[PDB]
DNA sequence: GACCACGGCGCA
DNA sequence: TGCGCCGTGGTC
């Protein structure tokens, strides 16, 4: 069977890495199987240059690497994705061997084996599904490749600027630190969320809202203390404390110890197999959560920076998942406000800003928000919420009413589809205790909605990227709804025109898909 | 050194 | 609703 490299062409790879990420990993074992036989590369770096095309389990990666080293080598099949479109909790390569007769290993040869027969077995149970084959190979397969060119692109940092503020924010930290300290009579570690307790209510009189999920202690959570806040001078202070060392702690500190050696820039991992709704996440580091809301926050986006000569593009579709519901409910009433073009957040509240009671509701509708929630978020008594809650689904009614179609049909089915047949199975929709059973309803509802929003996103990062080599720009970040490119100063504004029309334009709906479109030297400023 | 559970929180 | 990462407290 252990035929000598190079293998066969269009054969599966395996491939061992000294850690997860491929931007840093070191390429331990390299090993290929066609027809039966595997080939174990002599030299792992050297043998890479033999491929046209990953194709394997975690393609992506070995390509990304093979990107970092110079090499153009495109990820192509692989089974993880057949997998996570049958059933997307199939999010790993020791859980879908296991599944589906293999063994995930350390070796790159059995890993290579691994991904011949996991291939075979996966393909032949999509051979019958030809939406989800449509998704794999119209939308998922081409994805994979544009997403290698990001994580081997990168992002620019502003390093030296992060380093000063880092300096600034931990004067600050200490001022609140010592404030805190002064009003509790005594110090203790701030950060410990188990002596806070004890310190707001037992030591003070402070009453306690709620408890902890797992271990049900008093909670101290943002929710609880924002409560508190007229009842002792200390709760502010321990606001803007947890505001500043989380920012501080999470963004400030770790990025600039991450840029790259070769290209000076910082490269997160765009995981593909990862979420529960089509969704793709972010890690190492995660650039899908840099702060924004906040003015310390603001003053963090403002260190991701265009390269010299270059701004960024930043795309960004508008009431993205409440258009998406617009078109899946069929809804008359909200068409006719996106068909209008008229303000979303405005004139949804005319059913002062009587209009902020319009937005973190419409939010709250996609998560199933219950009347608490509401009122409690709102700053309002609880059967104002309620009232506000009915008001809503009576201006919008097929809503309702695609809701309990959408949980009947999943509850025959066992799972519920996106727009394009992408499914999550929803197996406590028949649970026999209520708070199961509900839960596991505000998940199947939701996921048609946000799974289409990421089904529409993925096909317009599948088309926009073409267009961008074409015109020497480049695409950085996904955000859910958001897209960071990256175009030579000349040609930016040409870039953002173009960009704009192939995201809106993705796929007609029964509603116009509006995108705002900033330029800019940060990703700040970028944003308008 | 690595990893885990938890509470907590950054973003969409 | 969907993620990934932080420090604390803790195990191995
Ligand atoms: N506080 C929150 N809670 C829950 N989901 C949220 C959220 N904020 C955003 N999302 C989710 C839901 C959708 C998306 C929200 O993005 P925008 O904040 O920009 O709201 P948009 O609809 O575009 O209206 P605009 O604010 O521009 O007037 O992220
Ligand atoms: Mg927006």
């Amino acid at each position: 069977e252990e035929a000598p490299w190079p293998p066969p062409e269009g054969a599966f790879v395996g491939f061992v890495l000294s850690r997860k990420e491929p931007m840093w990993a070191d390429l331990l074992a390299l090993a290929a199987a066609r027809g039966g036989r595997v080939h174990r590369a002599p030299e792992p770096y050297k043998a890479l240059r033999d491929l046209k095309e990953a194709r394997g389990l975690l393609a992506k990666d070995l390509s990304v690497l093979a990107l970092r080293e110079g090499l153009g080598l495109p990820p192509g099949d692989d089974p993880m994705l057949l997998a996570y479109l049958l059933d997307p909790s199939n999010t790993t390569p020791e859980g879908v061997a296991r599944r589906y007769g293999g063994e995930w290993t350390e070796e790159a040869g059995e890993r290579a084996a691994l991904s011949e027969r996991l291939f075979a077995n996966l393909w032949g149970r999509l051979e019958g599904e030809e939406r989800l084959l449509w998704l794999y190979r119209e939308v998922e397969r081409p994805l994979s490749a544009v997403l290698a060119h990001m994580e081997a692109t990168g992002v620019r940092l502003d390093v030296a600027y992060l380093r000063a503020l880092s300096l600034e924010v931990a004067e600050e930290i200490a001022r609140l630190e010592a404030e805190v300290f002064r009003l509790a009579g005594h110090p203790f570690n701030l950060n410990s969320r188990d002596q806070l307790e004890r310190v707001l209510f037992d030591e003070l009189g402070l009453p306690a809202i709620g408890k902890t999920e797992k271990t049900g202690k008093r909670s101290t959570s943002a929710a609880v203390l924002e409560a508190l806040r007229e009842a002792h001078p200390i709760v502010e202070k321990i606001l803007q404390y947890r505001e500043l060392t989380k920012l501080k702690s999470t963004y400030i500190d770790p990025l600039p110890d991450l840029i790259h050696p070769r290209t000076g820039r910082l490269h997160t991992r765009f995981n593909q197999t990862a979420t529960a709704t089509g969704r793709l996440s972010s890690s190492d580091p995660n650039l899908q959560n840099i702060p924004v809301r906040t003015p310390l926050g603001q003053r963090i986006r403002r260190a991701f920076i265009a390269e010299e000569g270059w701004l960024l593009v930043a795309l960004d579709y508008s009431q993205k998942e409440l258009r998406v519901l617009a078109h899946l409910s069929g809804d008359e009433n909200l068409i006719r406000v996106f068909q209008e073009g008229r303000d979303i957040h405005t004139e949804t509240a005319s059913w002062p800003l009587m209009r902020r009671a319009a937005k973190t509701i419409n939010f709250g509708v996609l998560y199933g928000m219950s009347a608490h929630r509401l009122s409690q978020e709102l700053a309002i008594p609880y059967e104002e919420a309620q009232a506000f809650i009915e008001r809503y689904f009576q201006s919008f009614p097929k809503v309702r009413a695609w809701i309990e179609k959408t949980l009947e049909e999943g509850r025959r089915r066992g799972y519920v589809e996106t727009l394009f047949g992408r499914r999550r199975y929803v197996p406590d929709l028949e649970a026999r205790v209520k708070s199961v059973r509900e839960a596991a309803e505000r998940k199947a509802f939701n996921m048609p909605v946000q799974g289409t929003a990421a089904d529409l996103m993925k096909l317009a990062m599948v088309k926009l990227f073409p267009r961008l080599e074409e015109m020497g720009a480049r695409m950085l970040l996904q955000v859910h709804d958001e897209l960071v490119l990256e175009a030579p100063k000349e040609r930016a504004e040409a870039v953002a025109r173009l960009a704009k029309e192939v995201m809106e334009g993705v796929y007609p709906l029964a509603v116009p898909l509006e995108v705002e479109v900033g330029i800019g030297e940060d990703w700040l400023s970028a944003k308008e």
